This record gives C-alpha cells, sequence and structure tokens, in this order.
C-alpha cells in the first residue's frame, strides 16, 4: 500500500485508468478529425485547428487523472489506445455529430466514475471530477451541440458553401 | 438560535468546534518541529523554515473554521491545545515521517466531518470542506510522502549528508 | 489520385503512416515514464518533467508527418497505439536507457523510411526527414548517452543519492 | 573555365539557365492572371492581388538561379519568355486550376534538374534545389489544391457569390 493512500478503494484507482484510457481515446479521435479537414480535398483550416485543440485538450484531461492517480496513492496502468471509428469523417456536421457523441460517452464515464466515488464515499474523488471534468463536459456538449444545430440550418452538409462560411465566421 | 442559523445541525457545529481544536494542534506540532531545526545541534535551516510554514497554514485553516461557524450562526468553544506527542523530533526524516503522520490524522477527521456533514443533508459544508479542506490535505500528504522518499532514497536518517543535500537542493 | 500528388510512391505513403503511428508510440511511452517519476515512492519531479517534455515533443514530431501525408496527396490511416512494453521503469538510469533505445529504434526507422524515398528518387520526402527528423534523433540520442554515462558513473541505480543529485543538477 | 568552377557539370549550368527560363515564365503567367482580376468586368482585387503576389515571388525564384548559376561559375544564357497560354482565364477556379497546373509543371522541372545533379554527384547543387525550391512547389501546390476544393465546394464557377466571397474570406 502507498504511504499516501487514504480513502481510496481499489474500484476508484482502476476506474480512474479507465478513464485515463478513454480521455487518451478521445484526444486519437479528435487528432483524427484534424487531419481529415487538412485534406487538400477537405480544406476546412479552421475546423481542422478547432479539432488539433480539442485533441491538445484531452491529453491535459488524461494527464491531470494520472497526476490525481498518483496523489492519492494509485498505480497507473495504461492500455492500448484503440483507432478511431472513422479514417474519413464525411463533412464538417458529420464530424461534429461525431464528436458530440464522443463527448456525452466521456459525460456518461465520467457520471458513472462519480456513482462509484460516490457510494465509496469519497469526497476527494467526488470534488475531482465536479470541479475539474463535469462541467467542462457540459459545456463542451452545448458548444457542439450549437455548432451542429447552425450547420443543419445553414443547409449542411449539402451546402459546401454552408461549410465554407461556418469555418470563416464560427470556427475562424 | 442564530438568526443567520438555516440547515446547520448541532452535531455538525460540534464537529466544528473539534476540527478548529484538531488544526490548532497541528499548528503547535509543526512550531515545535520548526524549532527543533532551529537548535545548534540539528542546524537545518530550512527544514525549520518548511515547518514554520507549516505551523503558520494551520493557524489560517484553524480561522477559516471559525469563521464558517460564525457564517453558519454555530458558537465556537475552544478548549486546551495538547502539547506534542515529541520534544526531540530526532531527524529531519522522522519529523517527516510525524508530519505526513499527522496530515493523515487530519484528513480523516475531515473525512469524518464530510460523512457527518452528508448525513446530515448540509451541501453547503460539504462544499466547503471539499473546497478548502480536503484537496489541501492529498497535496500535503503527497508532498510529505515525496518528501519521506527522497530522504530514505538518500540514505538519510543515517546519511548527515543526505539530511544537509535535502535542507539545501529540496526545501532551499 | 489527390490533385497535389506527385513524384509520392505507395510505398513511401504507407511508410509515412507507419513512422506516424511509431512516433505516437513513443509520445506514450514517455507519457508513462513521466508519471512513474511523479509516483510518491519514486518522487524524482525533474525526471517527470524532462520524460513529459519528451512526450509532448514526439505528439509533434507525429503531427508534421500527418502534415506531409496531406502536403504530398497520401491519406491517413491510423491504427492502434500499442501500450509501452513496461508500466514500472524501476529507475532514473533504467528509464533513460530504454529512452535512449527507443530514440534509436525510432531512428532506424527513419533511416528504413529515407532508404525508401532515396530508393524512389523523392527528394522532398529525403529533404523533410533530413530537416526535420535525423539530427533530432542523432541530439536525442547524444543527450540519453550523456545521461546514462552520468547516472552510471554517479553510482545508480544502487545510489538513490546519484539520481536525486542528478534530477537536482542535470535535469533541474 | 571560370576560377571557382568546381564539381559543376556543363549539363547541371544549361538545365539551371533552362529553370530560369521557366521561373520568368511562371512570372509572366501570374502577372498575366492578376491583371485579368483587375478587369472592370471580373473585379476580384484579392484574386488579382493573390496572383501579384504569386508573379513577383517567381521573379526572386528566376533571381536566385541567376545568383546561383554565378556562385558555380556557370554562365547566365537568357532565351525568350513565352507569352501565357491564354489572355482570359475565364473565372477565379480556372486560373487557380491552371496555377496548380503550372505549380506541378515548375515542380517536375526541378525534379528532372535534381535527377540531373544527382546522377552527377553534384551534392551541393542537390541541396541548393531541396532548401529552396522543393518543399516552395509542395506548399504552392497545397495551396491552389485547397483553394481549387474550396471553391469547387462552394458551387464556383457557376457561382459569382462563391467567388466574390472567396476572395473577401480566403484571399483578402
Ligand atoms: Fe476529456
Ligand atoms: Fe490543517
Ligand atoms: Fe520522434
Ligand atoms: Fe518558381
Ligand atoms: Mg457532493
Ligand atoms: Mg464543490
Amino acid at each position: 500500500t502507498s504511504q499516501v493512500r487514504q480513502n481510496y478503494h481499489q474500484d476508484s484507482e482502476k476506474a480512474i485508468n479507465r478513464q485515463i484510457r478513454l480521455e487518451l481515446y478521445a484526444s486519437y479521435v479528435y487528432l483524427s478529425m484534424s487531419y481529415y479537414f487538412d485534406r487538400d480535398d477537405v480544406a476546412l483550416k479552421n475546423f481542422a485547428k478547432y479539432f488539433l485543440h480539442q485533441s491538445h485538450e484531452e491529453r491535459e484531461h488524461a494527464e491531470k487523472l494520472m497526476k490525481l492517480q498518483n496523489q492519492r496513492g494509485g498505480r497507473i496502468f495504461l492500455q492500448d489506445i484503440q483507432k478511431p471509428d472513422k479514417d474519413d469523417w464525411e463533412s464538417g456536421l458529420r464530424a461534429m455529430e461525431k464528436a458530440l457523441k464522443l463527448e456525452k460517452k466521456v459525460n456518461q464515464s465520467l457520471l458513472e466514475l462519480h456513482k462509484l466515488a460516490t457510494k465509496k464515499n469519497d469526497p476527494h474523488l467526488c470534488d475531482f471530477i465536479e470541479t475539474h471534468y463535469l462541467n467542462e463536459q457540459v459545456k463542451a456538449i452545448k458548444e457542439l451541440g450549437d455548432h451542429v444545430t447552425n450547420l443543419r440550418k445553414m443547409g449542411a452538409p449539402r451546402s459546401g458553401l454552408a461549410e465554407y462560411l461556418f469555418d470563416k465566421h464560427t470556427l475562424g
């Protein structure tokens, strides 16, 4: 047992290792999305910048959970990071829909981790999740929702004009 | 009944007075440890500075709990502050070991306080403990574990060289 | 065929996709090494900071290769990022030795990639590798060689004092 | 023979004179394109500025090859610069398609010059071409590819709205 370990359940420790894995997976998905928009036959530079930013943000989410593992005296165990679901993300609109789906998937994992922290009476871990993750997820899901609505109303993904102007005036 | 009192259980009020005493006791242990390192026959100036700083922080921890007691309309009752367990703290490593044990004792008190506040449906007091105390203890415990590990790996407490160099390069 | 593709062989395109995967794998190995040194029972903060920096550098290496794929009209295909060889990296000396081996493995792949680019008369890809990767690998291998030599000369990994002082005076 | 001449093959010298000619031709094509967009019945000011910039850039490409000729002790021989293929470039989209075609034509000449420098064991000339020209071509071809994709997706050249907005938001 770690000399620092106190009130930190084995199940919480393992669930934190599983969240770390999901944050690194989200980083990989956004990296994939970014360079799809960098393709010469897609060429939406602000979509590419937006998703790269999200990729770097997911990496920080993972690093902060790895800090928390060591803070509580848990032990980090890294697993393979699986490739994203697609190689080709089809359009601005479809990427944003897949991003919204991903962020609700990450949020569902965080809500399960909180349920577990709550059952194991770990108020420090509850506080960690609420302060650093739950509102970040709610804001990301709202922003991606806002983006999908606007691209739909503009006529995407049919209208290449819609995605071009959205890239310019919303993601620029 | 205080005109400000709302959703504040007498058991929570009582528990906050017991936490105030424990914080003041922690302040006193750290004061003792500081001036042990100031002895001409110990003479580790940065151990002494580190512990004096900890003593002053424990006093602020006490003062914020006395503020919370008044904010919620509880009444402060102060008790004798028991002298620390040692007069002579033996070595930089043994003081760090005792400081780690003390921060774990204070953390256990805070986790029983949060358990009580959760049982009494006091989300204001839960938030206060989470925001101001629980992560402070997790950082303090992790730092003290880090200090003990380094002192051990350097060959303390036998190696007088180890404590000297740790006093210069980590606590300086 | 991409409208931008010129003098870019299928084999080169595939070899760039394999190099992207190896860069991301290298990023992952350094992330693992960094948080090993962040453990309360290892507690070498400058080893942890040194390896986290290498981790972010490796991600930058991968991103520039993904940009290159798109610049030449190649198509990015991402694969599973396999977990690092180890969970516990044993010591600063042993981490540095494994880091040296990793950088030599990555160098070997870039040298094979340059052989292929040369054989396919792709001077643009030759230049890209030479300009952006080959001297980065030679400087990284020299630096890691230097670190290993010093840690060995100092008495690591038997001397916890060796690793502590190296952490302070070289990686600090 | 020039007193400075060393390891500089007659074929390399003549091929450099032929590249100089092709750079001056590219400058002329972009000059022609620029003033087409300056016409009162075309009136896309940012297309005109974009192509004028490219015209001045091609002139610098030519001047740098003329410096290199004299550096190596070769002798400059200028040939007629033939008029561009069109007087009327039809649209933003068609100009960008013709520019992409031109830049792949210049790139093909540079790759042939490199093959020749390689066969004649002229590492200085190889380095010259790789450092100053090959990545410039790859970047120009990617940018022009990106521009063609966006104008197509926007509905050009049918949509006068597409070319107007592209002139404003991408070339402005
Ligand atoms: Fe995340
Ligand atoms: Fe305290
Ligand atoms: Fe690398
Ligand atoms: Fe040119
Ligand atoms: Mg709560
Ligand atoms: Mg809170």
